[PDB]
């Protein structure tokens, strides 16, 4: 008996795969409206935000400036890595000696990442994040396992990034405190382009979830954000936080110049595979000049914070219960 | 075992959501031409008008000369909420005292809301509208039963909006007469995009209607409806009459100028949340004037007619027996 | 339990609409080049062509030259009834009298049709066409059923259009000696926009078939041809012949003039309820211009006689009999 | 009981087909870097390549300078068959002098076809390939048979193309080494559109390897590849090697001259049943010059590793075992 897309496995085509407009948000009864809804979540296990938003570890979007005012927002921002080890640690004494704000710092695998993030935990960094774009590689394990058990005490671990169940459940036994999720989806990503591989994301947090939950360990979206609404789903789909990067790379608090060609204004966003930020799997973009950050985070909260209202959702926690409905073709 | 979509709960993705476009009315034996079809169909438990139509309570749609204008034509204006009690007010008393027409009023929850209520009443108004973009909260409820309570015996009282069956069935028992139906589907909406939150129409008719029609309460289809089709798709879910808002915008008599740019012809019409209206939910867009409103109406009735022709239904409540064709993306 | 898509009602959303664009031929085992294939097919019980196709009953198609020139390629044209009754039975003996060619004609329903009709008969006409946009109601199926009565002998009569299997055998039992589908697939057509109502024509033409086959009555698929492998599709779903419009209103044996604006050449294309035919189901539109209808004809059989090679198709009836496989929205 | 999709046979609809679009390869656990894969697979029985790649035998894409720069990437050519016999058996001479390299030729079907067989042998071809845009019919599978009688000791034989499961199992029984697999997904194709006749690749992939691999017979991917992901996709599947067109005909060592008009660049490609390659069942278009065939080659080869480093195959036969998910039209 054939399967009806072909062959004799039903599981060579495993499950289907939704992103953010497949669905959309079910209204239930609510007790809540916008101005009383408890936005605040675990970013890992130890540490709480009072906005569950992150800001992305690339240089077009995180570094100094971005990572205080994210932090002053009540989020977090991530420092990128593609710059020597030296003043990458200084800019986590610049954030920290500002008022002791919360900071995060990635790093890769191998000699060249421990090093780094040994110096990074001796500049007082809160979150080390493994970044890399397949974090299911017993390579990327064994450096969230090993870094949990030199620094685990006083610095938390993060890995990513997955895109199954299997994957995140591998990184929750390797010792992490939270799992960041996504595969592809992102706006300057072409890995499904040039690999043909990738997740769609909010399957991609359903299965992740499903692993990560019953651990509690807290989950992280990233990618594919592009309005607020995204990240309501996001949430609602089980996550806990959302690395933001499109959203902010416009925003004055972010790296890279103004761009006053054509008569409106954009700023460079270039993804950190990018052939210019080093097979390229990136693309060095623009993004519209969006002003200030405390504005743009603003609205996203306010966007959230309706989404709450909608669902009857007092907390996140809550609103990580919310139920979608799928949406076909036509609701665009 | 994993939900082909992801996780193990099955009722994440609760169901699969159906818009106009979606679906296509299907043909049956028929005795009905257009010409002898009874489109008179129940606005509320108590009014009956004799065509299915209303226009939205907005600023850039229905005031004196559209609720007027309205009621002459067989259906019914309902007059927004955006200016002092007062003058509203004074409107209804305008429209009331040109022949004795019927003619509907919008408020909101609160004291300023009842108060406008009451003004409302006084001046001779036939249907209340609480207008609330999600009348599955509490607050929304009650101002639905105290309303009824007070004011029952002479006035209409209609809430809205609402999307899923159990908020329809929460107004039913609140005592209300009309239950409308419609969260995002707006063309001025945006609430799909900030919160992420929203439901197909017709799907959403289909729900609502699945809780009021066995208590006997007609249900209001608001937003989404692009074409005349749309109608007659809206009142076969099962819907009793249909809110339109973009169809009338152009019209002459409807608020905001003419504006002769590009050399072409159009209205001003903008959503109640969106920010010149006062997070906005809502845009300031244009519409093409499509001149007096009596030829639009002609023409969305003569569509009307014409799918209770194809369908064989002599009345409207024969056509909300009709059966609709599921249509996929290349139906467009 | 609330169905999937809204409601407790499973056959409120009867089943899934699928057209030409929906679907590909699967190929088969072959013992058969285009050119060793055998087109003929049956155009009504008594009529056979060595060409299954026909050029719409419209007034910027088929009239006179067009009508001739489509017997000797094979095929038949069918005169259009927006004219006198006195002209359109004078075109019928102006074709009989070009080598006593086969032709026919389009009356509606009543007294003005049937009056019509028999000047059809007396001016030798081969068959009749019932044309009707919804020939599911009563009237028609009287039209249909006291014609056959009273020149059923010596002259075929066809009903449409119909969209479903109902309707279609309530045609067959009214005598029809073929059965044309087609509600809403038009490109001229604003049926499914005005009134909502329609039926994709694969979907159509199957469950036509399955009423029409077993009582061996022949279906003409009409409208929503765009290709020529349209055509291929269109008989493969049990269609014997197909009806064309807008692949020949470009063709110069086709009413309308030439049209040289833009530098290029089109020819009037306006559907038979458009409001300058005569609420309007049609509009007035352009087509390419394709020089001679023997060209274009040509190609369409070439196509077909190609497709008839791919799924080793000897004969047309033959053809009914091939397989479709289902096509995702990213097959285009 | 009426068929979902329309009458009463469910086997008329046979499958759902799938295209590259409609799929993403599953990231699982990975020892895998993109430098230690190994890209080596089987484009025959008897034949092993460096690179799973082919070029296509089209007047546009594979000559002398293609074949030759294809096989010193790992991969091999296929000489298109549009010229005198003399020629391209003196093109397979001037390849194999030019290191002893491996290279395909072309060949049809009957006599003309046979002689050319043997002057290609004679020449010293390592592969015939039976090019046939329909492999299923009984001349084809005649033309392999006998081909392999004669020739099949010191030769291989390929034939195509199908797009079924049981086509590719007659090929197989015919004694074919490789069963080439692409029926209308071609770039420069319109099976689909004048025939309406076509197979989307994964799924007509899926369906061949379940005929071709319990055999131990090689599959060949044709046509329809836009990206290097496809190519991942495509091995996945469970094709051995992929036939390439489109991705080839920009670079310098295809054939067609450059074309410097908007003052960019581009190349002559055309369909072989162009018109103007001799119904056309194929265009004569352009595709951006892409410079010299080693870049192209060695990016192609790059995304294809990447794709090994995601799902954890080390060798190509693993990467065949990985899984899908499927897409929906909101993925792109
Ligand atoms: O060059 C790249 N290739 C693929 N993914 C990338 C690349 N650079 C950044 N990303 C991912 O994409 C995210 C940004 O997605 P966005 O917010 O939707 O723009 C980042 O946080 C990374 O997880
Ligand atoms: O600003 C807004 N945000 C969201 N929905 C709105 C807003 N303003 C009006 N609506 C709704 O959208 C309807 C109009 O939809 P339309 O007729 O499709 O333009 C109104 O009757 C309201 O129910
Ligand atoms: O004005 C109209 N409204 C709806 N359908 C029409 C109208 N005029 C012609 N048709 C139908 O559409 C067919 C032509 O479709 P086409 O060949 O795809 O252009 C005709 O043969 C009629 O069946
Ligand atoms: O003219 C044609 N009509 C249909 N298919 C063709 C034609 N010419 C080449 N092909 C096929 O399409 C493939 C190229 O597809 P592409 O690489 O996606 O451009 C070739 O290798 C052939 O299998
Ligand atoms: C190829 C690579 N190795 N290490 C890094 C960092 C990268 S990256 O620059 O390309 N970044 C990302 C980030 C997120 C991704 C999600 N899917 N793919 C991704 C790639
Ligand atoms: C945010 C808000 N509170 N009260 C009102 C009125 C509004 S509104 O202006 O935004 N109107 C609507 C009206 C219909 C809607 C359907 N979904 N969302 C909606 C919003
Ligand atoms: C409204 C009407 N009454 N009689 C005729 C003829 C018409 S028509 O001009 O509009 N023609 C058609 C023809 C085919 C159709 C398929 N669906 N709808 C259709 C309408
Ligand atoms: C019509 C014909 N006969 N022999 C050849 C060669 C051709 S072709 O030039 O058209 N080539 C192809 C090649 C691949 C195809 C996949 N589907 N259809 C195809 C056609």
């Amino acid at each position: 008996d054939p399967v009806p897309t072909g062959g004799d496995d039903p599981h060579k085509v495993a499950m289907l795969g939704l992103t953010f407009d497949d669905v959309l948000l079910l209204p239930a009864a609510s007790d809540v409206v916008p101005a009383t809804a408890d936005t605040s979540s675990q970013l890992t296990k130890k540490i709480r935000l009072k906005v569950p938003l992150v800001s992305s570890a690339m240089d077009t979007v995180t570094e100094s400036r971005m990572a205080i005012a994210m932090a002053r927002a009540g989020g977090m921002g991530v420092l990128h890595r593609n710059l020597p080890v030296a003043e990458q640690a200084g800019q986590v004494e610049m954030v920290k000696r500002s008022g002791g704000l919360l900071v995060g710092a990635a790093v890769g695998v191998g000699g060249d990442a421990w090093v780094r993030a040994m110096m990074l935990v001796d500049a007082g960094v809160d979150v080390l994040v493994v970044d890399t774009a397949h974090a299911h590689n017993r390579l990327v394990l064994d450096m969230v396992g090993k870094l949990k058990s030199e620094v685990g005490d006083r610095v938390e671990v993060v890995g990513g990034n997955v895109a199954t169940r299997s994957a995140a459940a591998a990184l929750v036994d390797a010792g992490a405190d939270a799992v960041k999720v996504g595969v592809g989806p992102g706006s300057i990503c072409t890995t499904r382009v040039v690999a043909g591989v990738g997740a769609p994301q909010i399957t991609a947090i359903l299965e992740a979830v499903a692993a990560c939950r019953p651990a509690g360990v807290p989950v992280i979206a990233d990618g594919g954000l592009q309005y607020s609404g995204d990240i309501a789903k996001a949430l609602a789909a089980g996550a806990s936080t959302a690395m933001l990067g499109s959203l902010l790379a416009g925003t004055a608090e972010a790296p890279g110049e103004l761009i006053f060609v054509n008569g409106k204004q954009y700023k460079s966003y270039r993804g950190m595979g990018s052939l210019g930020a080093m097979v390229p799997e990136g693309i060095e973009g623009r993004v519209p000049f969006r002003g200030p950050l405390s504005s743009v985070i603003h609205q996203l909260t306010g966007g959230l914070r309706a989404a709450m209202g909608y669902t009857g959702s007092p907390t996140i926690e809550v609103l990580q219960q919310a139920q979608f409905v799928r949406i076909t073709p036509a609701g665009l």
